[PDB]
């Protein structure tokens, strides 16, 4: 018998910097409702940004990676693969990654595109940190984007005023020091109808002049699942890191709603003085974007440092979960 | 001053089994279109429709199923799964979770990873790696294909050629190491190669105009595939730690029997190689091809378990996967 090669990577792996982009377009609750008050009550949202008709996933993906590489002091040539989670894709195929490579000046580089929903960037970020340890890359882009204005229903008064449009990405690679801990993930795939395309593309197809597709929310059925299951989510991979809630300086939930985030925030019985990413007020609910984003925010005010021991919980679509621990990028 | 928990899990990793599943429905080339014709073009005599009731994700369940049986175990078993798919006609929910519920582990970690036909490859490389890191045990990972609703019948041009079915993996540790290191790229310079013509939301908001189909660059995929894939194989074979000679199975991705037959003498592997030939009976599935071609030769015998085997994913975004594994169930 041969015996097969393995290869070794980095042991200790990290979130190198952040890069966020945000379209030009801001849509105030006044806007978008034709109550502000009632908006901003119920979820935490003040406006939401809208990408432009010409802007797409892939775009503003790599518009988003530039900036990470510029934070992270590199170029295109220093990466070796670039991981794309969306839920915005409008096509089948080609996948996003590889146009966002070429973009980029990278075309040769390994990747894909990742989606579980809202925590497809927890997904991501734990495969990119996988396979720099593993030894099949050493530095990674990990990128969240998502185009969601052309797919609310503006009758739709459940979900309409809750999704919007951004990109952010991350540079993961070789630190110092242990930078990125163990993923923690499950789903349930039993309330896959609480977040979903109501119609699928090929029934739509054979009969496009009647309804089209649009994105559906059971609002109070996400809102239990996340506020009363993810607790225990967090507080696995705070175990699974070796940290104790205390010890957390930064809390960067997905930005769903301010509400349940909010309920988060007091079952993970963290500090008082932890700060709490709260991105979702001018930036909306941006799916798989939203960790990201959120993350560059926090650094861009202030109110977070690099280095900074934080918490990230992607919940959403699927019914899909995805967390882990991490030191601040940038 | 605080320490982020250094871990690991399993280093020897491994393909515990294959499990397929193709649909009833036989189609012919006489059906479907001349049969020397097509055959001479692309080696492909008749390939397998999905019922109307089915779709990417109920077809991987019942891989997942198989797989789970042909390595003797059950879904309590598994901590994730992974399915890899380009037809998996929802923006949202993902398949993964969707496939979990039905086999009965509904809790399990999960996610879709859409690479054209390369899918396969980066799920392989990604699960292993999630192992090995110890964010899993056990694993299943899943092609899965329901590409006949998106053939243009009027497409002289590729519409002989894509088929549906589903073949999924149970990775897991075994005593030595199994899966070698993942070896992939792409050239996004020739997306438009193989694509959907109209992204979907465009056709939403313009119903009179022509609806989306698959579209491909036949020539410049079969350049791009013949040419390069040979350097990727290997690639593969040196990472890990194999010479062309001692491979016994070779797999590509099911494209065109022509494209491989090239590959094949590219690659300098030995003359009694095997090599997988699926699609002259199961078309073009791709991402469910290479596990579909693994089951194949399986079920024939021409492979055997413990084989050395040469993996080539290749095809849309245009990205390619590739790595040596040892042929599972
Ligand atoms: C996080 O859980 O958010 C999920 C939002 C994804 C919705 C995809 C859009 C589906 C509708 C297509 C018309
Ligand atoms: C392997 O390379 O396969 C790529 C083909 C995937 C086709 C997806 C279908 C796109 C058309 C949707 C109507």
């Amino acid at each position: 018998m041969t015996e097969i090669a393995t290869t070794s990577g980095a042991r200790s792996v990290g979130l190198l910097s952040v890069g966020a982009y945000r379209p030009e377009r801001v849509v105030t609750n006044d806007e978008i409702c034709q109550s502000d008050e009632w908006i901003y009550t119920r979820t935490g949202i003040k406006t939401r940004r809208f990408a432009a008709d010409d802007e797409s996933a892939a775009s503003m993906a790599t518009e988003a990676c530039r900036r990470a590489l510029s934070n992270a002091g590199l170029s295109a040539a220093d990466i070796d693969g670039v991981i794309v989670t969306t839920n915005t894709h409008f096509l089948q195929t080609p996948p996003a990654a590889p146009m966002v490579a070429a973009s980029l000046g990278a075309k040769g580089i390994l990747g894909f595109d990742l989606s579980a929903g809202c925590a497809g960037f927890g997904y991501a970020l734990g495969a990119a940190a996988d396979m720099i340890r593993g030894g099949g890359a050493a530095t990674m882009l990990v990128v969240g984007t998502e185009k969601l204005s052309p797919t609310i229903d503006m009758y739709d008064r459940g979900n309409c005023f809750i999704f919007a449009d951004g990109a952010a990405a991350v540079v993961v690679g070789e630190t110092p020091f242990q930078g990125i801990g163990p993923t923690v993930a499950g789903s349930d795939g039993e309330q896959a109808d609480a977040i979903r395309q109501d119609i699928d593309w090929i029934t739509f197809a054979q009969n496009p002049s009647g309804p089209r597709p649009f994105v559906r929310l059971e609002g109070p059925a996400v809102f239990r699942w996340a506020a009363f299951k993810m607790g225990d989510v967090g507080r696995r991979a705070m175990d699974a890191a070796g940290v104790r809630p205390d010890q957390i300086d930064v809390f960067v939930p997905h930005q769903a709603n301010s509400r349940i985030n909010e309920l988060l925030v007091k079952n993970l019985q963290l500090r008082p003085d932890a700060v709490v990413a709260n991105d979702i007020e001018h930036t909306g609910n941006t799916s798989a974007a939203s960790i990201p984003l959120a993350m560059a925010e926090l650094l861009t005010t202030g109110a977070a440092k690099p280095g900074d021991l934080a918490l990230l919980i992607g919940y959403g679509a699927g019914l899909s979960y995805a967390a882990q621990v991490v030191r601040m990028p940038k």
